[PDB]
């Protein structure tokens, strides 16, 4: 009766109880998938926050910047699983970049070394994580990556933008790879959810212009949004990213669903 | 345990066993919707053809340029669906261009009677649709047309690309309505299928529709097979379904991933 | 010295001195082309207009819905440029809508005769001149018409975006039949521009509320543009037409150039 | 008389006399333009290469991954112009992606430091050279970049792709800061081109490379010649010319309009 029914899916980048990944794992198991996990540097943080999902879920550690972590994380991943069983789902929801490329800070002062860091973390590692695991994913498989639409540059954003512009492309080249496996490679963009860091921003943490920039961008999001945007709601984006895992989708690889509540579609 | 499990569903579209309608109905039945359907001109011919489907399902006439068949359209499906019920899907597989317009027929020579009955009934009539059955529409419910990647100019297309072009546009307007019912408004651009309408009704011809499927399956990431209908109907299913509740006035690819690759 | 030096031009569209038209034909001029002007219904009107331009020019009557007036345009326009001479380039500025599928009339309650009227004037007849002037234009020429970015619903325009969606893809296809005669074909998506009906709508013509609509568009675009929207001042759109119409875009076709501030490129 | 009379422009990407860089500078000088040139790594190469330009026009270095010389650039600029006076155009036609990112090395086996190194000059440094020249550029100004259309993945490509891909994004956020001097941020998608790093830089490579030109003409509704970069050097020119005044943080195909084109 579950949209995943015995679907082994590894999901990353649970770090709070409010990220997408959390509700992403939520749903899945909700939904019958069996889970692997993948959690950065707070592992101990991690563990206690997947404790509270609907489900026992075995965690492995994942530094998408450590080349040790990649190459062994099959091996690791089907220690977890078994012998003899695949993965039919990979969540990559995995987005970073420093301060100095995100908010009142000027576009033209955010330093090489840290925009490189940001599109390495933000784009670079779907085709890592992919890499990774396409040798241990089974034909019908599904890769799905969090996007947020960098189509048109916007306020703050800056840097961030640029890495899900490359992400977007890293993706239409994942899915070429994907398919000699039988596997589809796609993004969601979600419209903006209220994480910790994006309450945070919105606070103005990264100065309070850029904080007042945000919150319009959300007023006007769900404004152009003709069924609204609610982004203290991680749960349609989450029901999206399951929906891509599904095999109701089986014909839809190097692109982008909208779980933006039709946002993008409409000007004002 | 299906993924549309109660769910009352409107398919529009079917002509023949080969109509993309026909495995969208199908498709849907098998998931455990409850479906009310309907036909243009050939009432005798869709009745038997329907008869097929794994399920019983009331059949309705609708000529989308019949004025008078779309003023009556919600209250023959509430008829047939029982007073109190309401729609949670409709299924908009509708499309026309008569042959001026598509083919081998030079662009410039199609008439615009033609190219207007073209638009109408390609275009036009997902809003005619959409401001008949929104009114017996549940919120959450959703609004699905078919549709053919027009963002790129074509051999033979022709027009029907430019009805394509309309019905994007009609569909970013129609889900600004869909919206204030609760009701989702979405396009599946699907790769080319062999329907009888694509072979039969769209010289060496035969060569022609093999080598589209060959020339699409390459662009693919994951192929595409012109004779499989089913992987676009569950596209359409996964529309219909609860699974992509954020997602409107938008346009999902069931073409194996074509769109996204040059070569 | 001029950019259409020794250029023969077709310029339909004008109607009043704030048309969009009336700007191309006046920039067209200063930049030494000579004109072929086309008009619609209020010819008294138009001859008086077009005479308070730079220059001297035919003015041709051409109801782009009257079969008859295209099928005698080649050799009407031939007439006046003289026998052995083509033109090298044709602008299109030419849009209508009815007031049902325009303004604060519901979008469902547009009747198809007028939708219909609405996309014959302002997306098939782009492929009718075409058709007609082809056979008198000159290898490396250009047609221009004018769209309005359809890529977003957006409140008011209505059935007119849906013109301006079938108009760009009627380009796209136009460019096949116009790259045989060696001619590009493409749109010059313009911001809003201030012309007589466009000021009467902001004034509430079509209903207060599309007025307001339209206003906070106005508002917005400026906004969203890094160099600024003057929606008073459609010389910017003007000079982008002779650009096209110019031999400095050779390798542009099927495409559209966005003389719009760059708002389309910006969120907010 | 020229299109960018007294117009002060400068030039960057010269390598070869096949560099697009190399017509882009040889049109703006045809048609008035007074030219300030960047060069990198092989100076003397490129000096030699630019003494063939129809005009004498000063060489400067420029290591755009080497932020001395970047935060020197507008002095240096300022002076080979002479004090009090600002450029009114600069042409970004810089792009590198070493050989594990580009090529017959698989997607997946480009090494990050290699793509970082890509994405670094190919469009990070167009923000570079934006936020070293903006302040010594004249209201009215231009800024122009080479860009190859991202928006579907293509083979062999890989890596150039995703660093065209952000800088298209970069682009749009130029723009915005561009736009506060009265200066547009513009990019060039252009067709192929068989500069030397086209066809020695990027086993049978012979036919790849005269298949694509060939692939490329028959989608092109206008055509397409690679053994010519005039056109696209006139697009530029275009650009950098005051009559695409209202035009910033976007995209100008000089591609023979293939883009617009499916088949
Ligand atoms: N929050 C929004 O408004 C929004 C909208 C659209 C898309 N997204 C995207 O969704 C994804 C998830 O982020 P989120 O918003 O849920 O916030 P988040 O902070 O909860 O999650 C980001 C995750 O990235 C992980 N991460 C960072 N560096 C890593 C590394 N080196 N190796 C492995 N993992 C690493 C973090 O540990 C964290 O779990 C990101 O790709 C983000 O860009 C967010
Ligand atoms: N076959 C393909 O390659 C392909 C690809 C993408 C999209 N599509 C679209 O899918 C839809 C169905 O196409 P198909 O290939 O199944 O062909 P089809 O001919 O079987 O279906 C089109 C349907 O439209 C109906 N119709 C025509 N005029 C009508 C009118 N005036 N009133 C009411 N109904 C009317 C026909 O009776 C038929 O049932 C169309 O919208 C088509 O454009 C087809
Ligand atoms: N004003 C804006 O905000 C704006 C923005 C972008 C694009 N446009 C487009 O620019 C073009 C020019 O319009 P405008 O805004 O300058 O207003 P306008 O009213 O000055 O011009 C429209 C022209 O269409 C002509 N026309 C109408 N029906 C015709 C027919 N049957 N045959 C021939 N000509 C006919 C009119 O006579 C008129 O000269 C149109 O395509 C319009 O959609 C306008
Ligand atoms: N040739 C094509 O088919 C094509 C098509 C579209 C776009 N382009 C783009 O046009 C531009 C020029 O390409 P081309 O074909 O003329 O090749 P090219 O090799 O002649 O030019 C690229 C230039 O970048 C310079 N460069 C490289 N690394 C640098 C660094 N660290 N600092 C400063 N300069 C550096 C090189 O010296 C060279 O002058 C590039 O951006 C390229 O991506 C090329
Ligand atoms: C200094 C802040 N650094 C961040 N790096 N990734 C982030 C996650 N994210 N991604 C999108 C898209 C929106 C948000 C909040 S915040
Ligand atoms: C004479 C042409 N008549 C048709 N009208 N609609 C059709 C259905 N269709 N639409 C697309 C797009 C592909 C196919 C097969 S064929
Ligand atoms: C009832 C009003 N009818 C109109 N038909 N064409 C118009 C011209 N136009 N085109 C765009 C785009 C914006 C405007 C004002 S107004
Ligand atoms: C080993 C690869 N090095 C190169 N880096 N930039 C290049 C220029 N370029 N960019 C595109 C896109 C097409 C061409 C010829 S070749």
């Amino acid at each position: 009766a579950g949209l995943l029914d015995g679907k082994r899916i590894l999901v990353s980048g649970i770090i709070t109880d409010s990220s997408i990944a959390f509700h992403i794992a939520r749903v899945a198991q909700e939904q019958g998938a069996q889970l692997v996990l993948t959690g950065f540097d707070r592992l101990r943080l991690i563990q206690r926050i997947t404790d509270r999902l609907p489900a026992k879920a075995p965690l492995l550690e994942l530094d998408v910047q450590n080349e040790e972590h990649l190459a062994s994380l099959a091996g690791r991943v089907t220690e977890a699983i078994g012998a003899g069983n695949k993965l039919d789902g990979v969540v990559h929801s995995i987005g970073f970049m420093p301060q100095t490329g995100m908010g009142i800070n000027p576009f033209f002062d955010a330093p090489y070394a840290d925009v490189s860091k940001g599109i390495h973390i933000s784009a670079y590692s779907y085709a890592s994580m992919a890499k990774a695991l396409l040798p241990i994913m089974n034909p019908g498989g599904s890769i799905v990556g969090m996007d947020f639409d960098p189509s048109r540059a916007m306020p703050a954003y800056n840097w961030m933008t640029v890495a899900k512009s490359a992400l977007e492309s890293v993706n239409r080249f994942v899915a070429r790879e994907a398919g000699k496996y039988g596997v589809r490679s796609n993004l969601v963009a979600a419209g903006p959810i209220r994480t910790l860091a994006m309450s945070a921003i919105v606070g103005g943490a990264l100065g309070e212009e850029a904080g007042a920039q945000i919150q319009l961008l959300e007023e006007g999001w769900d404004q152009r949004a003709p069924i609204g945007w609610n982004m203290k709601d991680a749960t349609p984006v989450a029901k999206t990213v399951c929906a891509l895992l599904s095999d109701w989708l089986p014909a839809t690889t190097g692109d982008i669903i909208y779980a933006d509540g039709g946002a993008h579609t409409q000007l004002l």
